Formats: C-alpha cells, structure tokens, sequence
C-alpha cells in the first residue's frame, strides 16, 4: 500500500466523540461528504476498503452495517472474528495493509481510508510515507469525551485546495463547518 487516507469531522475544542455518538447534531451533508469520498472509486473491478476500531463500528447504526459499497475491516486484539456483518479483522494496522496483497483481496482493493477511533488516527498518521487527512472543522465548541489528536505541521501541509473537496465555508442547522485537507509525502 503506497498511500493512505485518513477522514475525521472534529470540533473547534478537538472533540471527535460523546457517550459513543458524535458531540453534535447529525449534519446530512456532511455524512455524504463522508460517504462519498470513502465508497468513491472508478477502478473497475475493486472497492475501497475502510479501517476502524471496534468502538468505532458499533458507533455506526445497526441497519447501516457493513458500510455498503466498501470493504470493511475492524481492527481488535480480543475478537475470534470480524464483528457480525463485517468482513475482515486484523489485530494491528500492519496486519490490515498486509491483509490487502494476499490473495483473497489482491485483486480487490483501491483506496485504503481509516475511519476512526483516536488510536487508529494516531498510528496511521504516523505510519511512513504519503498520507493525506481530509478534516472537517466543526467552527463550534462541543462538550466531548474522546479527542482528535494534534496535526504536527513539521510534517503536514494545509493544501490551499483540492480537486473535489469545496473551499468556502458551509452550514447546516446554524452550524458552520469547513473541509479541509492535510498531505505528507515521507
Ligand atoms: N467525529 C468523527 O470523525 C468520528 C467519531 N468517532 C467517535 O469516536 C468514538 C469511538 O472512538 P474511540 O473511543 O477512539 O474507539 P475506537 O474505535 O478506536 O475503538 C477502540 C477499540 O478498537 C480496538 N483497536 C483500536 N486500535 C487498535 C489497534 N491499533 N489494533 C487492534 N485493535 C485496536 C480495540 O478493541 P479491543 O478492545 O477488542 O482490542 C479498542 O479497545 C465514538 O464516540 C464515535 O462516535 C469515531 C470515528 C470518527
Ligand atoms: N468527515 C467525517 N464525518 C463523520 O461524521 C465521520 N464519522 C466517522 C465515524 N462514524 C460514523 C457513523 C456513521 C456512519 C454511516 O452510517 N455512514 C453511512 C451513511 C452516511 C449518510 O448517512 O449519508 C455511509 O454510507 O457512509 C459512518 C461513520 C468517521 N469519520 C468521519 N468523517
């Protein structure tokens, strides 16, 4: 896997979470900004694949699992096998990029997007190489109880656009918000 994106929507006072849901209210466009940028591929032939912790997939409603159109996978150090309705389970971020080259999934994946939780976003945005984070800044504090850890700017770069994302300031139930997106290339 030469490339891996990261997705996250976060708060002005960092939050990503609150009691296992997000800290504001749902913002319809948002999701399918979301939804259209990790199902989006026109690879003939393969799928994307989502990454995600196990909180993080039993965070996503019951009706709505697996996320239709993309492979996913959930990571956990405890479960026998991928939770109901998942496809695939690995025991580290290493084991899920190296999952993608056997056979079963070598002819099958494109882009590789990590969803969520805190540990998962930490890890990967270490991880070498190129990696881009698509961020959207909620411009509203929200009370929360699980955080977005700190973008270090000695190795990511603010891109002043990008091909597909919008650049003005958006709102939705009184809610302003804004994507950006962040690149590093070792
Ligand atoms: N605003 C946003 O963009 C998003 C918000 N959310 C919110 O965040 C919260 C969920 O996130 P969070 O609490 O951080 O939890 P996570 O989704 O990261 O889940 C935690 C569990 O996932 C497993 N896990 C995590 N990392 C690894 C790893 N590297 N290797 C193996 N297993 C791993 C472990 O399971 P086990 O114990 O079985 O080993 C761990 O206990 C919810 O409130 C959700 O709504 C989530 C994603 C994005
Ligand atoms: N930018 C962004 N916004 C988010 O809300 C977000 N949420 C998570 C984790 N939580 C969730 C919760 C629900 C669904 C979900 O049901 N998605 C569906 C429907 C989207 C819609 O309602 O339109 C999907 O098909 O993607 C996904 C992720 C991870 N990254 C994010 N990234």
């Amino acid at each position: 896997v030469g490339s891996l994106n990261c997705i996250v929507a976060v708060s002005q006072n960092m939050g990503i979470g609150k009691n296992g849901d997000l800290p504001w209210p749902p913002l319809r466009n948002e999701f399918r900004y979301f939804q259209r940028m990790t199902t989006t591929s026109s690879v003939e032939g393969k799928q994307n694949l989502v990454i995600m912790g196990k909180k993080t997939w039993f965070s996503i409603p019951e009706k709505n699992r697996p996320l239709k159109g993309r492979i996913n996978l959930v990571l956990s150090r405890e479960l026998k096998e991928p939770p109901q309705g998942a496809h695939f389970l690995s025991r580290s971020l290493d084991d899920a990029l190296k999952l993608t080259e056997q056979p079963e999934l070598a002819n099958k994946v494109d882009m590789v997007w990590i969803v969520g939780g805190s540990s998962v976003y930490k890890e990967a945005m270490n991880h070498p190489g190129h990696l881009k984070l698509f961020v959207t800044r909620i411009m509203q504090d929200f009370e929360s109880d699980t955080f977005f850890p700190e973008i270090d700017l000695e190795k990511y770069k603010l891109l002043p656009e990008y091909p597909g994302v919008l650049s003005d300031v958006q709102e939705e139930k009184g809610i302003k918000y804004k994507f950006e997106v962040y690149e590093k290339n070792d």
